[PDB]
RNA sequence: UGGAGAGUUUGAUCCUGGCUCAGGACGAACGCUGGCGGCGUGCUUAACACAUGCAAGUCGAACGGAAAGGUCUC
Protein backbone atom coordinates (compact mmCIF):
# COMPACT_ATOMS: atom_id res chain seq x y z
CA UNK A 1 0.00 0.00 0.00
CA UNK A 2 2.91 2.02 -0.87
CA UNK A 3 4.18 4.26 -3.81
CA UNK A 4 7.18 3.09 -4.58
CA UNK A 5 9.42 4.54 -7.58
CA UNK A 6 12.80 2.78 -8.62
CA UNK A 7 14.91 5.93 -10.17
CA UNK A 8 18.49 4.89 -11.50
CA UNK A 9 19.72 1.43 -12.29
CA UNK A 10 22.97 1.24 -13.71
CA UNK A 11 25.66 -1.48 -14.56
CA UNK A 12 28.64 -1.61 -12.69
CA UNK A 13 31.61 -4.03 -12.55
CA UNK A 14 34.43 -5.25 -10.90
CA UNK A 15 37.89 -6.50 -12.93
CA UNK A 16 39.16 -10.06 -12.05
CA UNK A 17 41.81 -12.35 -13.53
CA UNK A 18 39.17 -14.05 -15.76
CA UNK A 19 37.59 -11.13 -16.88
CA UNK A 20 34.53 -8.90 -15.73
CA UNK A 21 32.01 -9.54 -13.14
CA UNK A 22 28.80 -7.56 -13.62
CA UNK A 23 26.52 -6.42 -11.24
CA UNK A 24 23.71 -3.95 -10.63
CA UNK A 25 22.73 -1.01 -8.31
CA UNK A 26 18.86 0.25 -8.26
CA UNK A 27 18.17 3.84 -6.52
CA UNK A 28 14.70 3.34 -5.17
CA UNK A 29 12.10 5.82 -3.42
CA UNK A 30 9.58 4.69 -1.22
CA UNK A 31 7.35 6.68 0.24
CA UNK A 32 3.01 6.56 1.98
CA UNK A 33 1.88 9.36 -0.23
CA UNK A 34 0.66 11.35 2.46
CA UNK A 35 4.00 13.02 4.62
CA UNK A 36 6.95 9.82 4.93
CA UNK A 37 9.03 9.06 2.55
CA UNK A 38 12.31 7.08 2.38
CA UNK A 39 15.28 6.03 0.16
CA UNK A 40 16.98 2.72 -0.02
CA UNK A 41 20.09 2.11 -2.65
CA UNK A 42 19.86 -1.52 -2.79
CA UNK A 43 22.42 -3.48 -5.00
CA UNK A 44 22.43 -7.35 -6.24
CA UNK A 45 23.45 -9.55 -9.32
CA UNK A 46 19.89 -9.20 -10.40
CA UNK A 47 17.55 -6.14 -11.20
CA UNK A 48 14.79 -7.46 -9.34
CA UNK A 49 16.82 -8.36 -6.29
CA UNK A 50 18.81 -5.10 -6.63
CA UNK A 51 15.16 -3.08 -6.58
CA UNK A 52 13.86 -5.82 -3.46
CA UNK A 53 16.91 -4.89 -1.69
CA UNK A 54 16.25 -1.01 -2.13
CA UNK A 55 13.03 -1.30 -0.97
CA UNK A 56 13.19 -2.67 2.07
CA UNK A 57 16.25 -0.54 2.65
CA UNK A 58 13.64 3.00 1.97
CA UNK A 59 11.17 1.05 4.30
CA UNK A 60 13.39 0.94 7.01
CA UNK A 61 15.07 4.75 6.51
CA UNK A 62 11.80 6.24 5.92
CA UNK A 63 11.51 9.74 7.82
CA UNK A 64 8.89 12.79 8.32
CA UNK A 65 8.39 15.16 5.73
CA UNK A 66 6.61 18.71 7.13
CA UNK A 67 3.67 20.07 4.87
CA UNK A 68 1.22 22.54 4.68
CA UNK A 69 -1.12 21.75 2.98
CA UNK A 70 -0.35 20.10 -0.55
CA UNK A 71 3.44 22.16 -0.41
CA UNK A 72 6.35 22.40 2.11
CA UNK A 73 6.51 25.05 4.50
CA UNK A 74 9.26 27.49 3.20
CA UNK A 75 11.70 27.24 0.31
CA UNK A 76 15.26 25.75 1.35
CA UNK A 77 18.61 24.51 -0.09
CA UNK A 78 19.82 20.76 0.24
CA UNK A 79 23.24 19.79 0.13
CA UNK A 80 24.89 16.59 -1.00
CA UNK A 81 28.34 15.59 -1.73
CA UNK A 82 28.33 17.85 -4.79
CA UNK A 83 24.57 17.89 -5.36
CA UNK A 84 22.23 20.94 -4.76
CA UNK A 85 18.49 21.13 -5.03
CA UNK A 86 16.45 24.49 -4.20
CA UNK A 87 12.88 23.98 -3.09
CA UNK A 88 10.27 26.37 -3.19
CA UNK A 89 6.36 26.39 -2.27
CA UNK A 90 3.69 27.66 -4.99
CA UNK A 91 -0.06 28.15 -5.33
CA UNK A 92 -2.63 25.13 -4.99
CA UNK A 93 -2.79 25.64 -8.79
CA UNK A 94 1.23 24.80 -9.97
CA UNK A 95 2.15 21.15 -10.15
CA UNK A 96 5.30 19.97 -9.52
CA UNK A 97 8.15 21.32 -11.47
CA UNK A 98 11.08 19.36 -11.12
CA UNK A 99 13.43 16.77 -12.57
CA UNK A 100 13.73 13.29 -12.75
CA UNK A 101 14.82 12.57 -9.11
CA UNK A 102 13.73 15.14 -7.45
CA UNK A 103 10.27 14.58 -8.83
CA UNK A 104 10.36 11.02 -7.34
CA UNK A 105 11.32 12.42 -3.97
CA UNK A 106 8.93 14.65 -3.54
CA UNK A 107 5.68 12.53 -5.49
CA UNK A 108 6.43 9.86 -3.26
CA UNK A 109 6.37 11.80 -0.33
CA UNK A 110 3.26 13.42 -1.38
CA UNK A 111 3.84 16.96 -2.24
CA UNK A 112 1.68 18.75 -4.91
CA UNK A 113 2.77 22.35 -5.28
CA UNK A 114 6.56 22.76 -5.34
CA UNK A 115 9.76 24.47 -7.58
CA UNK A 116 12.82 21.98 -7.70
CA UNK A 117 15.83 23.12 -9.31
CA UNK A 118 18.97 21.45 -9.25
CA UNK A 119 22.06 23.10 -9.53
CA UNK A 120 24.97 20.94 -8.75
CA UNK A 121 25.88 17.74 -9.96
CA UNK A 122 23.49 15.91 -12.44
CA UNK A 123 24.43 12.37 -10.09
CA UNK A 124 21.11 11.04 -10.03
CA UNK A 125 22.20 9.40 -6.18
CA UNK A 126 23.34 12.83 -5.18
CA UNK A 127 20.42 14.64 -6.33
CA UNK A 128 18.24 12.46 -4.49
CA UNK A 129 20.22 12.79 -1.37
CA UNK A 130 20.39 16.84 -1.70
CA UNK A 131 16.50 16.87 -2.04
CA UNK A 132 15.99 14.51 1.27
CA UNK A 133 18.73 16.74 3.33
CA UNK A 134 16.53 19.56 2.11
CA UNK A 135 13.68 18.21 3.29
CA UNK A 136 15.50 17.62 6.78
CA UNK A 137 16.15 21.42 6.59
CA UNK A 138 12.53 21.86 6.65
CA UNK A 139 10.41 23.03 9.45
CA UNK A 140 6.63 23.61 10.95
CA UNK A 141 5.67 26.82 12.50
CA UNK A 142 4.10 25.16 15.51
CA UNK A 143 8.31 24.06 16.52
CA UNK A 144 9.43 27.29 15.12
CA UNK A 145 6.76 28.68 17.74
CA UNK A 146 7.84 26.50 20.06
CA UNK A 147 10.99 27.51 19.94
CA UNK A 148 10.61 31.23 20.02
CA UNK A 149 7.81 31.88 22.04
CA UNK A 150 3.77 33.58 21.43
CA UNK A 151 2.83 31.20 18.56
CA UNK A 152 1.10 34.23 16.41
CA UNK A 153 4.26 35.60 15.05
CA UNK A 154 4.31 34.52 11.94
CA UNK A 155 1.38 33.96 8.88
CA UNK A 156 -0.84 31.14 8.72
CA UNK A 157 -3.26 32.40 6.14
CA UNK A 158 -5.10 28.91 5.18
CA UNK A 159 -4.57 26.81 8.08
CA UNK A 160 -6.98 24.04 8.06
C1' U B 1 1.38 33.37 -9.34
C1' G B 2 6.90 31.19 -10.58
C1' G B 3 12.69 28.08 -11.82
C1' A B 4 12.27 20.15 -14.76
C1' G B 5 16.54 18.02 -17.65
C1' A B 6 19.26 14.14 -21.00
C1' G B 7 23.67 11.98 -23.89
C1' U B 8 28.92 11.83 -24.09
C1' U B 9 35.89 11.02 -20.88
C1' U B 10 36.17 5.06 -17.19
C1' G B 11 36.79 -2.15 -16.63
C1' A B 12 33.49 0.39 -13.07
C1' U B 13 32.99 5.12 -9.56
C1' C B 14 32.52 10.19 -7.84
C1' C B 15 33.90 15.12 -9.15
C1' U B 16 35.58 18.95 -12.54
C1' G B 17 34.68 20.55 -17.34
C1' G B 18 33.62 21.38 -22.42
C1' C B 19 30.51 19.65 -26.66
C1' U B 20 25.36 18.24 -28.28
C1' C B 21 19.91 17.80 -27.93
C1' A B 22 14.72 18.39 -26.27
C1' G B 23 11.48 24.95 -25.96
C1' G B 24 10.30 29.56 -28.07
C1' A B 25 10.74 33.30 -31.93
C1' C B 26 11.40 35.39 -37.23
C1' G B 27 10.15 41.49 -42.30
C1' A B 28 12.75 34.90 -43.52
C1' A B 29 14.62 31.41 -47.66
C1' C B 30 14.29 26.43 -49.56
C1' G B 31 11.66 21.06 -50.07
C1' C B 32 6.97 18.37 -50.25
C1' U B 33 1.81 19.59 -50.03
C1' G B 34 -2.23 23.03 -50.48
C1' G B 35 -9.81 24.22 -49.40
C1' C B 36 -11.88 28.91 -47.42
C1' G B 37 -12.35 33.37 -44.64
C1' G B 38 -10.85 37.48 -41.12
C1' C B 39 -6.85 40.75 -39.58
C1' G B 40 -1.83 42.00 -40.39
C1' U B 41 2.58 42.04 -43.56
C1' G B 42 6.16 42.18 -48.16
C1' C B 43 14.09 44.87 -51.22
C1' U B 44 16.96 42.70 -44.74
C1' U B 45 21.50 42.74 -50.78
C1' A B 46 23.48 47.81 -54.80
C1' A B 47 22.23 55.53 -50.45
C1' C B 48 23.17 50.65 -57.62
C1' A B 49 21.45 52.92 -62.75
C1' C B 50 16.60 54.49 -64.02
C1' A B 51 12.28 54.33 -69.89
C1' U B 52 6.89 55.91 -68.92
C1' G B 53 2.59 57.98 -66.39
C1' C B 54 1.01 60.66 -62.05
C1' A B 55 2.82 62.72 -56.67
C1' A B 56 1.40 71.18 -55.20
C1' G B 57 -1.45 74.32 -56.28
C1' U B 58 -5.05 77.98 -55.57
C1' C B 59 -7.57 82.91 -55.59
C1' G B 60 -11.68 87.29 -61.15
C1' A B 61 -14.50 89.10 -53.79
C1' A B 62 -6.15 92.25 -55.52
C1' C B 63 -5.03 93.78 -61.13
C1' G B 64 -4.51 95.10 -66.50
C1' G B 65 -7.00 92.45 -69.70
C1' A B 66 -9.97 88.97 -73.45
C1' A B 67 -6.82 83.22 -76.03
C1' A B 68 -11.80 79.58 -74.67
C1' G B 69 -17.24 78.64 -73.65
C1' G B 70 -21.93 81.08 -73.01
C1' U B 71 -24.37 84.87 -74.10
C1' C B 72 -28.77 90.38 -75.48
C1' U B 73 -26.05 91.89 -79.20
C1' C B 74 -24.61 93.80 -85.05
MG1 LIG C 1 28.75 20.85 -13.62
MG1 LIG D 1 40.62 9.33 -18.58
MG1 LIG E 1 41.43 3.17 -14.01
MG1 LIG F 1 27.95 17.24 -18.45
MG1 LIG G 1 17.31 49.74 -47.99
Amino acid sequence: NYLERVVAINRVSKVVKGGRRFSFTALVIVGDGNGMVGVGYGKAKEVPAAIAKGVEEARKSFFRVPLIGGTITHPVQGEAAAGVVLLRPASPGTGVIAGGAARAVLECAGVHDILAKSLGSDNAINVVHATVAALKLLQRPEEVAARRGLPIEDVAPAGM
